[PDB]
C-alpha cells in the first residue's frame, strides 16, 4: 500500500505527520493521489516527526493490531490529532473524494524499525513505520 519511491518511514510521515491542509478533503488528496485509491479513514497526528522518533525510544510493547509484534511504542502524552473519514467515494476521479474531519486529543502507539539503509537519512537510525493505534 506504499508507493515505491517511499521508505516505510517516509510513507508514515506522508500519511500521519505532514497534514498539508487543516481540511481533511485537501490533506487526503495527497495520500490518495499517491496510493491510487481513496483511503477510507486516516489519522494525522499534530506532532513532529522528531517527536515520534523519540517515542520510538519509549519501552517496547505489543502492537495492538498484531499480537505477534513487539516493535510498538506508546506516546508519553496525548496529542491533538485529526481523523479523516471518507464521506463521498470517487474511485474514477480521486480528486473528488470528500472527507469529514474529527479532532481529538489522544495517545498514540507507533511501530518503529531500523531505518532503510539505502534511502532513509542517517540522522534517524530508528524511525516510525506504522501508526498502530490511537487511544
Amino acid at each position: 500500500m506504499k508507493p515505491p519511491q517511499f521508505t516505510w518511514a517516509q510513507w508514515f510521515e506522508t500519511q500521519h505527520i505532514n497534514m498539508t491542509s487543516q481540511q481533511c478533503t485537501n490533506a487526503m488528496q495527497v495520500i490518495n493521489n499517491y496510493q491510487r485509491r481513496c483511503k477510507n479513514q486516516n489519522t494525522f497526528l499534530l506532532t513532529t516527526f522528531a517527536n515520534v522518533v523519540n517515542v520510538c525510544g519509549n519501552p517496547n510493547m505489543t502492537c495492538p493490531s498484531n499480537k505477534t509484534r513487539k516493535n510498538c511504542h506508546h506516546s508519553g502524552s496525548q496529542v491533538p490529532l485529526i481523523h479523516c473519514n471518507l464521506t463521498t467515494p470517487s474511485p474514477q476521479n480521486i480528486s473528488n473524494c470528500r472527507y469529514a474531519q474529527t479532532p481529538a486529543n489522544m495517545f498514540y502507539i507507533v511501530a518503529c524499525d531500523n531505518r532503510d539503509q539505502r534511502r532513509d537519512p542517517p540522522q534517524y537510525p530508528v524511525v516510525p513505520v506504522h501508526l498502530d493505534r490511537i487511544i
